[PDB]
């Protein structure tokens, strides 16, 4: 009738109903012993594996039991962390440099999930002596391998990687500054005259330019079949009939992309008066800065393989396998890179499939995992400058003149 | 005249007309002896199986009757059942796991219509031991199948799917939160100008930005045939005189899809005056949470094989087969998914076509019958909180500048 955490489940030498134990069967029947027949409600006993955790009607003195009123378990949200104004590239340089509030906890978070080597050669704890290095649009973090290591394929370093900024702008702090048009080429102009000679002032007046490009493609396969007869005699004349037969098949696929650009004048013109019209259409390079105040979210990439003794996955693998994972440390985009879905859900079996956190509940305890998932998922502001820039775009000019007397 | 239910039906040792006798014809035979001449009013009788229930006139002292002013025998409304708030998992997980809301009721449905094995291996009653999954994207409750049963095939249980759920909301309760982007990638720019030389206000401005997708595909199938003669004679020099005809036929097929977004801006300019213009367009995800109050509903499905002994099916198959049939617990779709528009059809012999109600208020009773079914089709209310995720939409930007005197 409620929900049942696993962490949170003791043993007395409010109980709960067969429903219940039967919604977490696994996970009970795993912290248990081999042939420990237990206790519940309303008569019903669980045993161990040996009897592929059976639920039947029967009665005992050790009953799992479950709190009456239980607390969350959710993890805290922390105060936001402030970092010093600049561009994307230094507010990047500046957050993935801070050891105690980005180095650490993600490693901390690494070595929990199971993977192997989060470390330095020179240091013996996790997190200490890691070189950061810049990639093409993006940070990589990893232990210092020089010197020599002892240990089991210890030359391999677990790397962490950062990429895919993203930033939440307050509403009410965008600027920008003067916008510069270069490489100019004009397209099409047109001038015009709007000629009133009634008593009253007219309104109805459009002149109108408008712009297309695009681009198409297609692609097709063809069948076929063909047969035929024919009969010769040699009667000199001679008569050759034919008969023949066909068939075919085809298939065809394609798609294309239009761009267009419209401009229109439309002036009030007084009574008894003329008024010029002009419009033109050019191309020309942008180029503008801005600035702003935001949050700033990432992507996080694991890579490695995960240790024998035992990792995180929900297979447990024991044969040293690569792996890749990916977090998104922000808004929620899918169940696979959420870790807040993933940790919530942690009482529905069928719900597990990349993560058994349960799993590093036991390892770790509950206060530890939700302290470390609290600082690797704290919120980021800073303040953003940044330059616009772009080819072969759209500018335009639209004029309407001084009127004339008749 | 009036409709007549065959369950309200009486014998007296408001007599019913001709009319009405032969309107339910077939039941009111299927409960007569084999050679049980019974009576009618205006000098009518019926007779049994035997005679083919043949109505001829005539007389009798027991006379088929029927309550001068019947009841409704309609299925009662129940008052909602509340679940506490939470996602639309947590709020399908308390649903499926309710015992004496939930699962009883539909077993009891399951047994009524003559499915067969409807339980678990550790109990002896309906709905009772039943074990609940999570599939995909669905939930199956099926008995217990552990520990060895008695009974000609008793390891073959009846499944029961619940999918598809659906949300009826509150007009005033749906709200939503920040909506942010990530990903973006620009399409097109246009920068402008809008001048005014005239000594009046002016409003006849626009500049448009339009953007255009399609896809196409085509199938086509050709036939044809043929037909020469040829003469040759050799009188050295030779001729040749051929002569040929052709008929071909070809039929085709296709289709398109197309999406467009435009943008467009119209600024007012004051007298002597100029105002800046810009539109961008770009590509990027799009995330935000939510909030709403709703109504519930979902389909139900039954799988297993009807029972040798007695079924719902309006043919009565005595062979044992497997069966599948969905029922849409919620607003009218359809007549064959619909419970209550086959309730209340049954007094129409034309109009069964999928299940028996009369069998069921026979075999089991009128007020058993309409408690169980109203059960099973009591309303659901909770509240919804959740989150919104898409890939490559579009985001927009339009702006109307400051005036600059001339």
């Amino acid at each position: 009738a409620e929900p049942v955490y696993p962490d949170q489940l003791r043993l007395f030498s409010r109980p709960v109903n067969r429903e219940e134990a039967q919604s977490v069967k696994s996970n009970i029947v795993g912290m248990m012993g081999q042939w420990q027949i237990s206790g519940l409600a309303n008569g019903w006993v669980i045993m161990g594996p040996g009897y592929n955790g059976e639920i039947k009607p029967g009665t005992a003195s050790n009953t799992w039991c479950y709190p009456t009123n239980p607390v969350t378990g959710e993890i805290p949200t922390l105060s936001a962390l402030d970092i010093p104004d600049g561009d994307e590239v230094d507010v990047q340089w500046r957050l993935v440099h801070d050891s105690a509030n980005f180095i650490k906890p993600t490693s901390y978070l690494a070595h929990y999930l199971g993977y192997a080597w989060v470390g330095g050669n020179h240091s013996q704890y996790v997190g200490e002596d890691m070189d950061v290095t810049r990639d093409g649009d993006g940070w990589v973090i990893r232990g210092n391998n020089d010197g020599g290591c002892d240990g089991y394929r210890c030359g391999d370093k677990t790397a962490i990687k950062v990429s895919n900024f993203a930033y939440n702008l307050d509403p009410d702090s965008f600027k920008h500054g003067d916008v510069t048009q270069s490489d100019r080429q004009l397209v099409k102009t047109v001038v015009g005259w709007a000629v009133n000679d009634s008593d009253t002032p007219q309104s109805g007046y459009d002149v109108t330019l408008r712009y297309d490009t695009a681009t198409n493609w297609s692609k097709t396969n063809t069948y076929g079949l063909s047969e035929k007869v024919t009969t010769k005699n040699k009667f000199e004349t001679a008569l050759s009939i034919a008969i023949a037969a066909n068939q075919s098949w085809a298939s065809q696929n394609g798609g294309s992309t239009t761009t267009s650009l419209s401009q229109s004048v439309r002036p009030t013109v007084p009574a008894r008066s003329k008024i010029p019209v002009k419009i033109e259409l050019y191309k020309a390079d942008i180029s503008y800065p801005y600035e702003f105040k935001a949050d700033v979210s990432y992507d996080l990439t694991l890579s490695g393989f995960l240790r024998w003794g035992g990792n995180a996955w929900y297979t447990h693998p024991d044969n040293r396998p690569n792996w890749n994972h990916t977090f998104v440390i922000g808004p929620y985009k899918d169940k696979a890179s959420s870790i807040r879905y993933q940790w919530d859900k942690r009482y529905i079996p069928g719900e597990v499939k990349w993560w058994d956190w349960n799993w590093t509940i036991q390892q770790n305890g509950l206060s530890t995992m939700q302290n470390n998932l609290a600082r690797v998922l704290r919120p980021v502001r800073a303040g953003i400058t940044g330059d616009f820039s772009a080819e072969s775009q759209f500018a335009g000019n639209i004029e309407i003149g001084a009127p004339v007397p008749l």
